[PDB]
DNA sequence: TTTGAGGAGTCTTT
DNA sequence: GAGGCGTG
DNA sequence: AACACGCCTAGACTCCTCA
């Protein structure tokens, strides 16, 4: 059915979304008209929505439209969007401010040249707020001025708003479940599909699961809208922290911060609440609590630290939202109480509640920890014995060292040019590990997934699948997760625990071969050369290892799934290995990072961190 | 008025 | 978040 | 030497802007 990979992809986003009743509950029959109204184009008219759906949002050229794969001449298809109410031509251009912008730099000068009262040299800027000035007041010449300047802009056409707020609703709901296809994407701007998702969604071949929904999210379209709103604007927000424009980011997270602050009573919110927490960040209260989040990294980066306190510490007095994050809040509480504050007596207090915190965990809970020990052993604190306190003496064990060079040129080295890390390989082949990956964190993630694949899609719990395109569980990165596989998982753990280099062997080649290219987000198909790599190194690592990863990467992969050693070397005889973290010259290692070196060790595994000194 | 660097916008794959 | 790499 | 910030994140390509 010869379709180009945009278009399939937008027909599997709207199909997705709307074979659910749940979903479609959310759309007045105004909207769902238009929906059928895109499924009425032709082909040709569908191919070109969608190319001017994933353009920006403003007018353009009719020059500036050309898809020869689409048709050699357009006006027909534009014409049919137009009947259809998709799109609109210069016809309904109106605004001045708009015309002026689509106008280029030489072209304003034409026009600031032919009008006389216009200054005719400048930057694009100054001359729009000039011609916007002069029509203003002397209103009857800026109609003569809009006229030229649509005569000399050209034929130009928009994608119209109202039909594309729709899209945009659908897909929020798709990219939901998909976590929310990236975090700033299907967010807004004024939204459309991932890049990732727009190219490969069309090809794209799941995990097999059995959809499962015995729970609204969205009360009606309503509160989807409000949903929506935050959602746009936390992509707002976090679009000018990205561009350096701080002080407009602080006005629109405080604009957010009352807008949250009326919806704190609406009937929405006790639903939402009541939700488990796998679904209940998809609410607004959620996301706006997200935004909060965002203030707090603005507050800090205008150095404005008694403020930050101030959110902190309004976001940790609730429970409802983000509770995954209150290990970043106690910990960033601290730090600014003191580095910035030098307030020693609220910093304890802050560290104590902190500890006692379950939701706090490895990283956060070993910084607290760390900077509790620096407090009560230091002269500027010795008037007090308030964290001599029953402190868990957290002693993670400590790890064997490891210095090697190279000559300097992310930093490059030369040996041909290579990565910090690609050395520090380099050296374990030379120290008889022929065999080695640069895997970070997903060569043990694609293992929990390859030995856990089935126990990951296993049926028997509602909601965590609630459509076709899921890459996950939606409880995956919870506490519930195990909880709900409790006696699968206990068995799977045991078994792996106990299974001989072959089983393993026979285990992930089962897998591998049932579920090679499905899109999951634990494994990466290419994270191994080769199945027969995966084997040859799950062979080396053996049960007990492999057990406790797991078990660590599904009870809390939250906060576990950073941290794990840049790179894993073996030696393919002896079937001996190393877990290496290779630090450069610039670098030394996160709190996650030592919790973890600290866990592999517990497991009885050879780490190792390894130093890079530039020549 | 010429030249050049950095910006903004678009597209990618079945 | 994630994590490296560079400055203060 | 210990601690913090700051910045960034795909890549290629084209056409546009502004100095
Ligand atoms: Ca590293």
């Amino acid at each position: 059915t010869g379709h180009p990979y945009y278009l399939r992809s937008f027909l599997v986003v709207l199909k997705t979304v709307l074979e659910n009743e749940d979903d479609m509950l959310l759309f007045d029959e105004q909207e769902k008209g238009i929906v059928t109204k895109f499924y009425q184009l032709s082909a040709t008219g569908q191919k070109l929505y969608v190319r001017l759906f994933q353009r920006k949002l403003s007018w353009i050229k009719m020059t500036k439209l050309e898809y020869e794969e689409i048709a050699l001449d357009l006006t027909p298809v534009i014409e049919e969007l137009t009947n259809a109410g998709f799109l609109q031509t210069e016809s309904e251009l109106q605004e001045l401010s708009e015309v002026l912008e689509l106008l280029s730099a030489p072209e304003l000068k034409s026009l600031a040249k032919t009008f006389h009262l216009a200054n005719p040299n400048g930057q694009k800027q100054q001359l729009v707020d000039a011609f916007l000035k002069l029509a203003k007041q002397r209103s009857v010449i800026g109609a003569v001025i809009l006229k030229r300047a649509k005569a000399l802009a050209g034929q130009s056409v928009r994608i119209c708003k109202g039909p594309r707020a729709v899209f945009s609703r659908i897909l929020l709901l798709f990219s939901l479940t998909d976590s929310m296809e990236d975090e700033d994407a299907a967010c807004g701007g004024q939204g459309q599909l991932s890049t990732v998702l727009l190219v490969n969604l069309g090809r794209m071949e799941f995990p097999s699961y059995t959809i499962n929904r015995k729970t609204h999210i969205f009360q009606d379209r309503d509160d989807l809208i409000r949903y929506a709103a935050a959602t746009h604007m936390l992509s707002d927000i976090s679009s000018a922290m990205a561009n350096g424009n701080w002080e407009e980011a602080k006005e629109l997270a405080q604009c957010a911060k009352r807008d949250w602050n009326r919806l704190k009573n609406h009937p929405s919110l006790r639903c939402h609440e009541d939700l488990p927490l796998f679904l209940r960040c998809f609410t607004v209260g959620w996301i706006y609590t997200r935004i909060l989040s965002r203030f707090v990294e603005i507050l800090q980066r205008l150095h404005m630290y008694e403020e930050a306190v101030r959110e902190l510490e309004s976001l940790l007095s609730q429970r409802i939202y983000c509770p995954d994050s209150r290990g970043r809040w106690w910990d960033r509480l601290a730090l600014n109480l003191h580095q910035h504050l030098k307030r020693l007596e609220p910093t304890i207090k802050c560290i104590t509640e902190g500890l006692a915190d379950p939701e706090v965990r490895t990283g956060h809970r070993l910084s607290l920890y760390q900077r509790a020990v620096r407090l009560r052993e230091s002269p500027s604190c010795k008037k007090f014995k308030h964290l001599f306190q029953q402190l868990p003496e957290m002693a993670v064990q400590d790890v064997k060292h490891v210095t090697i060079t190279g000559r300097l040129c992310k930093s490059v080295f030369v040996m041909v040019l290579c990565s910090v890390e690609e050395l520090a390989l380099a050296h374990y082949r030379r120290s008889g590990f022929d065999q080695g990956i640069h895997g970070e964190g997903s060569t043990f993630s694609t293992l929990y997934g390859l030995l856990l694949w089935d126990i990951i899609f296993m049926d028997g719990i509602p909601d965590v699948f609630r459509n076709a395109c899921q890459a996950f569980p939606l409880d995956l990165c919870t506490d519930s997760f195990f909880t709900s596989r409790r006696p699968a998982l206990e068995a799977r753990l045991q078994l792996i625990h106990d299974a001989p280099e072959e089983s393993l062997r026979a285990w992930v080649a089962a897998t591998w071969h049932e579920q090679e290219g499905r899109v999951a987000s634990l494994v990466s198909w290419d994270r191994f050369t080769s199945l027969q790599q995966a084997q040859d190194l799950v062979s080396c690592l053996g049960g007990p290892v492999l057990s406790g990863v797991c078990r660590h990467l599904a009870a809390d992969f939250r906060h576990c799934r950073g941290g794990l050693p840049d790179l894993v070397v073996w030696n393919s005889q002896s079937r001996h290995f190393k877990l290496v973290e290779v630090k450069g010259p610039n670098d030394r290692l996160s709190h996650k990072q030592m919790i973890w070196l600290a866990e592999l060790q517990k497991l009885g595994a050879e780490v190792e961190v390894c130093h890079v000194v530039a020549v």
